[PDB]
């Protein structure tokens, strides 16, 4: 099965592991885990957490073949369970110097849900990109501003946090992945680039 490929001490998640636009999983609902993790579901968090940080590690990325990512979710690799990695980083200063924090979030999260959100929405300026999807995708897509969302971690601790900016279109993106629902689903349908507006747009 997939999950035993990707499981193995010695294999890398690499892009022949993601599968594709019109593969039938993209669009299913994650079957939830169950606590304590089976053996797999945590080694799975484990790789797909490597996987974001080889494909923004300047040599591993070219050793892998790997484009530069900030989420994975489990449906991505074939395996239909509520589980997402999320690695956000933050940005050095003019002068070079590195964030206090290397990272705004890092974190595998199994069962997330949005439990609250504002009433605001938000879009990337730029559009969203997706791993699975070889196209270009033009327009808004749009989003909460802010949510506050619910998971585990792989102890099973439960965390409760509030997101906004970046993190907040991230973990939104990774979400939708493990109910079935694809970025290009928030564009509208006859303008890309409508803003209604209060539309809190990200540069
Ligand atoms: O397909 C992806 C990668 C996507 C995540 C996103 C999260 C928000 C926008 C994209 C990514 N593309 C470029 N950087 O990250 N995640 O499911
Ligand atoms: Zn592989
Ligand atoms: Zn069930
Ligand atoms: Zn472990
Ligand atoms: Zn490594
Ligand atoms: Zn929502
Ligand atoms: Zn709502
Ligand atoms: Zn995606
Ligand atoms: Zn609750
Ligand atoms: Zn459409």
């Amino acid at each position: 099965a997939a999950i035993d490929k990707l499981v193995k001490a010695s294999h890398l998640i690499d892009m022949n592991d993601i599968i594709r636009e019109g593969n039938p999983t993209l669009r299913k609902v994650a079957e939830e885990v169950t606590f304590p993790l089976s053996e797999k579901e945590e080694i799975l968090g484990e790789k797909m957490m490597q996987f974001l940080k080889h494909s923004q590690d300047p040599i591993m990325a070219e050793k892998l073949g790997l484009r530069g990512g900030v989420g994975l979710a489990a449906p991505q690799l074939d395996i239909s369970k509520r589980i997402i990695a999320v690695l956000v980083p933050n940005v050095e200063d003019a002068q070079g110097n590195p964030p206090k924090e290397a990272y705004s979030l890092q974190e595998v999260m199994y069962n997330p849900k949005v439990v609250s959100h504002s009433v605001q929405d938000a879009a990337l300026s730029d559009g969203e990109g997706c791993l699975s999807v070889d196209r270009e995708v033009p327009g808004y897509v749009v989003r909460h501003a802010r949510v506050t969302i619910e998971y585990f971690d792989k102890t099973g601790e439960k965390h409760r946090l509030k997101l906004k900016g970046y993190n907040s279109i991230v973990v939104q993106h990774e979400i939708d992945h493990i109910d079935g629902i694809m970025f290009y689903d928030r564009i509208n349908e006859k303008n890309p680039f409508a803003v209604k507006e209060g539309l809190l747009i990200l540069e």
